[PDB]
Parts: C-alpha cells; sequence; structure tokens
C-alpha cells in the first residue's frame, strides 16, 4: 500500500518529510504561478546534504543541478540551457517532478523530462526545501509538494 | 524513464490517455475548490468500461465506488460513511489520488486512504471523466489530473 503526503512550503523555509523518499518514489512541487521575466528546490537527507539541489536562474538563463554534503562545498554542476523552453505551453502554474531512480533523479518540468541526473550523494530524501533570492522567485510564494510513497 | 501527464477535465468532460495507467501508475486529480455544504470521478478502459467510478454524495452523505461493463448495470457497490470527514486536510480544495495496485484500486483523499478497492473489471486504464450534477459540484469546474506512468 501506498502513501500520499502534502506539504505546504513558503520560500525560505524547509520541511522534514513524514515518510521519506527512496527509490520508487516520486515528489512533485506545485506552483500556483509562473513569474518568468534565483529559484531553488532542493532534496536533503537526513544529515542535512544536498541530494538534488534544482535552480532556476533567469539572468544566466540556464538551470542548474548539484549535489554536496552539509559544511562542503558543491559537486560537479549540470547546466540545462534556457529557462523558458522548459515551460512550453504552461500558461500561469508549473510543476517540477523528481523521480528517485536509484542510481539517478529523472526532473520533469510539466510533461517534459529536463534531465537525467546521475546521483553524487545516495540515499533516502528526508526533507525538501524552497527559496528565492529576494522578492523575485518565477515561483508562487507558496509551493505544494506532493509526495508519492511506498511504491516499489 | 516515467512520464508525467497533464490534463484538465471541465465538469462533464472525458479525455483520453495519451500514457495509458497500469499496474503501479498513479493517478491523482486536483480541485482548486472544495464545495462541502452529485459528483463522479471515472477511470476507464478502452472498451469504455468503467473500472472505477467514484461519487461523492453529500445528501446520502457517503462516497460510493464501482465499476462496470460498457452499456451494463453498475456491479457490487462499495460505500465509505461521512463524506465531510474524508476531506478533514484542506479547506478550498483536495485531491483524490488512485493507486493502480494490479488487484486493487487504492483511492487516497488527499493524506488519507479512504478505500482499498477489489476490482470487478481488470485491465489499463485508457480514459478519465468528471461529472456533476448541473452548477454544484463538490469540486472545482475543472479539475487537474496528473498521471504518472511507467513507473513498474
Amino acid at each position: 500500500t501506498s502513501a500520499v503526503n502534502i506539504y505546504n512550503i513558503s520560500a525560505g523555509a524547509s520541511v522534514d518529510l513524514a515518510a521519506p523518499v527512496t527509490t520508487g518514489d516520486i515528489v512533485t512541487f506545485f506552483s500556483s504561478a509562473l513569474n518568468l521575466s534565483n529559484t531553488a528546490l532542493n532534496l536533503l537527507s537526513e544529515n542535512g546534504a544536498y541530494l538534488l539541489h534544482i535552480a532556476f536562474r533567469l539572468q544566466e538563463n540556464v538551470i542548474v543541478f548539484n549535489s554536496r554534503q552539509p559544511n562542503a562545498p558543491w559537486l560537479v554542476e549540470q547546466r540545462v540551457s534556457n529557462v523558458a523552453n522548459q515551460f512550453i505551453g504552461s500558461g500561469g502554474k508549473a510543476m517540477v517532478t523528481v523521480f528517485d531512480h536509484g542510481d539517478k533523479y529523472q526532473v520533469v518540468i510539466n510533461e517534459k523530462t529536463v534531465i537525467q541526473y546521475t546521483k553524487q550523494i545516495s540515499g533516502t530524501t528526508s526533507s525538501l526545501s524552497y527559496n528565492s533570492t529576494e522578492g523575485t522567485s518565477i515561483f508562487s510564494t507558496v509551493v505544494e509538494a506532493v509526495t508519492y510513497t511506498g511504491l516499489a
């Protein structure tokens, strides 16, 4: 039997999961706005490591994926160009879905897979965070995270 | 490689799925409104069989679950008491998740499992629908159905 957990994440905030996200599981971050005229979503481990850090950068015009340990510097950054071309026919909202596939995270923006991210740091996701720089986020102030767990 | 698909279904309509739902796949219906003070969500096979009919009846204060073959009577019905209580999580919104577990459909309202539904018709889901008794739906006029497929 599977589980659905729901979380409201304000920008700047972090949440601890009532059910960990492991191999086979799914996180979708739901935004009720799309402000494309910077912004980060994070899958963290119990010990505070960044298993997946996703940064939408409008200025540079790239989406960035990286990982790091706590108190440690960033690892090998992966970079997808052209932010707006990942939200094709999005409208005024967006969703960011992460599939935990064991060796990789699959990251899908709306209906389109944006990266098959080979994991740099492995393990269970026990926390999620969402932040932006100043009052400019490409997403709504509150992002709803939904987890689907106990799937495999 | 798994896949996310997003469908808008307005009250009274049916949508064919670009990717069929099968064993180990998920569908969630998102409603941006909740009017508890009638309303049906359906999963259908290629042949038009209702694999899962979920009907919310406020007057009778029950959630009804059933299946039926194309143009044939409703099979054995299953009922859960007290609609309002299955929704205690969110005001002004809700989700209804259906997990296809092979032999069972697990229905989850927000975070609360409401039924483990022993299938009365087997097979793959290839369309969804959403119905309401005119202008008095429990949900928003448009519901967003998100499928997570290619999971197994």
